[PDB]
């Protein structure tokens, strides 16, 4: 049972037919893959790919992640299925997979991380530069990020060091995690909250479950659950649930 | 006649022997081209090339499109136009055609929508992730933005499915058309003909902003703007009558 | 004595005996280099490199600006001592030369500049074009940078042309130092010292005084006084700082 | 009507229905081209095509050499029939235009030639360095070499600055068409038409090879042959009597 | 117990605490790899890929191969001992994986023969085309080639297609077998088991060099060759008696 | 004073004139460089650079044989000065530093041997498997070449592990400096001063080629041969006097 795989096979069978100028692309990526694991990381690796540090060490890096990290596989799926639900301008399973840098980013973020515990600092530090460079989100490896998260857009994400942020939460992009203290100095995301594009949250403050964060507010000060809150400093202004 | 084109041959020209390194990149992009679409889909094709899908394939495809929308050699040059009038810092018609990720990024979605409607949506798709990544530009192929359109600086933006650009707009770096974020159907901007949208912007939900208005750096606006005014704030607010260009 | 060089050095050798796969990286970048110097403009034009314009011509091109400007090695040790001593996140100095593209993005406007100042308008905006494309960095090569500048996580960074910016200056990410809405001298003077919080926008012919603070998201429409804190859209005076 | 190219678009539309994952590389090189010129030029391209000099420069300098010398529409198709008349191991038309590196060589020497004739000697001799280098044949720019040449496998040839190759001939690998001693003037072979070359020969000094003759794989011909022979050996000897076909 | 495995491993650690700056070419082909199978294809597609076909598609072109070809496996470990025990300039059984073109063509041979026979003729010509181009042997996909086959130094190979190669068979640079001989049917060499054949030499037409035979470097064969003789000359004559060995 | 290097840079800013395009190539590899060192070395690593290893890490290990051998500035000169006195066929300094893939083999090989005697054995054969694959030259690293080698055409050039090649050498393409079966420990020719090689030649065994003697054109030499002759055939005779110059 994997409805998700063989929705995204039977997508790309589809689009080659639709369009078979892009069969390379497709037979690559997808058709060629043994499993949608070994499809995200072929994906992932492509685009971090540079003459510095080859897309197969990159590729063989994440599947040695894969295989000290065999729950990713459910996480991944997670996520896929959070965008699939979450975003309206999207139909296909296979559309975050190969196109939506935010969840490429993601996914990084979770290689870089496993590296990064591993005193693999550096090989760590590599992956955040290059995902900052090429998909426009600067995570630090030290980072914690929940599952089914879903980072629509994405472009300009910043997320400090000591940033945690929970299950089933949506960033948009222009979103900072940051400071400015220099200990446990970055915020924490609970579970279900949203996070509007362009919002600043920044020290080591709260962000309630379910709680909305409107585009554009600076958020200073912890925010209770269950409420949504805007401005420059954001106030609360409406109050919202886990929907 | 085409004023556009032999200026730029002629900028190409005095660039190559100004700096002879950049011999190879001005030959192939410019000098070496029978048009000025060609040049613009050349370099286009040459940004966006990836070993995921080769540059070829991208400017073949490109020019099925000028095939299939003649219309597209007028609103190529009504594009440099915006560039070369609205921008003080540029002083050449080559400029936007080599160098500036806006004017790049307009074609580049020229492209995605026109396959979008021809129903190649991973076509379009991967059009729009290319431009994302590489332009910082995420415009859903199927927005619809007209011509003499100037985008400056173009970092961050991000521009919904369901929102429409009239012409003669201008939009500065880190500007948002998007959602409110319930949130289905017609939900995003519809931002009519003369407009200036500032630095940093936000403007959520399927919401009009009147022509000929301007809103200032760092505005959020939630509810229509009407003609002839200028917004600022956070939420925004009319500080000031205004006209067109 | 070149400490930092040196550190760096032995920082990478520790790093390629941890992480082996890396040493093709790590020893094309900064075992096999010269000095410091060659390791920055060699990171840099690999990152910039382009089939459009090569890797190799950015490097060549970068070591005749270093000829000219001998000054550019005391000023590119300062820069990397700025991380080193301003954030938190990295430990050592080999850091900035190999990840850290706020760095690389004003080493790169350093070549950009001097170059459009040669008369090389179009090396200059090819330059500005990638940094923008690849750091998402657009700093116009007019604009004029001082030393032990600070560009911290850097995405969506503009600088005008005419905008100035002094020594000692830290800069976050999503910072215009832009116009609004003219013809001449447009753009903002950043004094000494100045901190500037992610997301501000300063606009206009207006100047920060020295050691001032800009904080997050704060819109700056007017010149704003020496040892102040500002916020808020439009930002106003929230406080009273110094320098460190 | 232009027989070879239908035959050679429907072959690729085959060949893509058969194994799609070719896809891009048989619509980039066949399908989205508008001619069986842009085609060959543009295949050859790609594999000349260098960090050095991108093959869009290559690609864009063919297209130059074309405009120059019409006649070329005319040679590349009888090179093409050369190839579909004399060899058994392939059965269609576009086997050539992808494949056979001795057909690539081919006209990589006639853009080689007429550059070399502008004075454009390093464009020139970039063309012959490469062509070596990728398809291990090494021509002189100088040479010139006559239509409905079939270089047969190819591998290992080198034809001097002074050599002479006229119509209809075939060519296999291995083969020297060379100088003698030293000597700086005219110093390499003239061959005739409808010569069969062996592999391995080695063709040396201004001799002839006149018209119709075959030189066995091997021979070592330091004189001038008859037409209508067949030579073989070390020192080549005549051995029977041939003609044309 | 894959004993070659094993010490190839070995033999890149070593090599690259000897030498770091090739951690991420020894890695990449090596060490990360889970088996001897899947790092000569790695290393093979890495050779021959290009913008055309990337090494990715021939990486999962060779992976399926070897699935439905699971004979390979023995295949090639009979192939890379037949270069650790035949060629006295190379002391590592990493040796012919990493670095020996002769080696490469063979296995890539295997891959474009089986395509051949699956009627994917075009990415078997592709890999032919390739093969000549960069490892400088040209084989017909649809030559048959045994196993425990030794290619040295290999440059300007060349087989025809209706060739057959007996298993345990060592054969030099610039060799061909080859046709005389566009007769059309069974029209190129049967070289029985055990046969050394030097560089340079040239066997042409349906004719068979028998067991054990050795074919001496420069030899041009135009007639069948007798088991335990060695041949040399031009044309070829037996000059003498030779056992296996 | 280095008249060579000042006349290759007046010869590349000709060049650059006369053919702009051609102006990223020739800075790039000749005017931006500080040296003729830098040119050489340069101009190598790139014909040999591949995502395997980079053209930089080639490049960085050229500079660490030069910083250790000096002596390689004259040998280097040297060798162009003989492209230069003895082939009629280039006219500037610069044609074989650009493109004769026979002065860039040479100097691979330089750099090998330098490796290989380091103990950088893998670096050593990575470069002579690169070398053999683009410039189709097979020398094994331990191989011994003197200075003012002309290897003029390269295409199939071996060279075996324990062949010496001393100083103004001249070999064309084809040659085969190898053994013969019977191997061991020194198993391949030594070739003395002045010696002109013909194209195809083979020269097998432990043998030695007296000073100034000529091997003509396809000569198998399996027997050592005196100063001051040539010999020819199958297998090689004396077949007159000779004296080199
Ligand atoms: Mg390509
Ligand atoms: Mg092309
Ligand atoms: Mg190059
Ligand atoms: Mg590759
Ligand atoms: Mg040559």
């Amino acid at each position: 049972v994997d409805p998700i795989w063989h929705s995204i096979r039977a997508e790309a069978e589809e689009a080659t037919r639709n369009d078979p100028v892009l069969g390379a692309f497709l037979y690559a990526t997808i058709l060629n893959q043994p499993s949608l694991e070994e499809a995200v990381m072929h994906r992932i690796a492509e685009r971090l790919g540079h003459p510095d540090v080859s897309a197969d060490i990159l590729r063989q890096t994440f599947d040695t992640m894969l295989e000290a990290n065999p729950e990713w596989s459910h996480v991944l799926r997670v996520d896929i299925q959070a965008v699939y639900d979450r975003d309206p301008a999207y139909s296909r399973f296979m559309d975050p997979v190969l196109y939506l840098k935010g969840f490429h980013a993601i996914q990084t973020h979770r290689l870089a991380h496993w590296l990064y515990k591993q005193g693999r600092k550096d090989f760590a530090y590599y992956l955040q530069s290059r995902s900052s460079s090429i998909f426009q989100t600067d995570i630090h490896p030290a980072a914690r990020l929940g599952s089914g998260l879903f980072l629509d857009h994405a472009t300009g994400l910043v997320v400090g060091e000591t940033a945690v942020v929970e299950d089933n939460v949506s960033i948009l992009h222009g979103v900072t995690l940051g400071g400015t203290s220099s200990g446990d100095r970055h915020p924490k995301i609970r579970q279900g909250v949203l996070i509007g594009a362009g919002a600043k949250i920044l020290g080591n403050i709260q962000v309630g479950q379910c709680s909305k964060i409107a585009a554009g507010s600076v958020v200073l000060k912890s925010v209770p659950h269950n409420v949504t809150v805007a401005g420059v400093p954001a106030r609360i202004i409406g109050e919202t649930g886990c929907t």
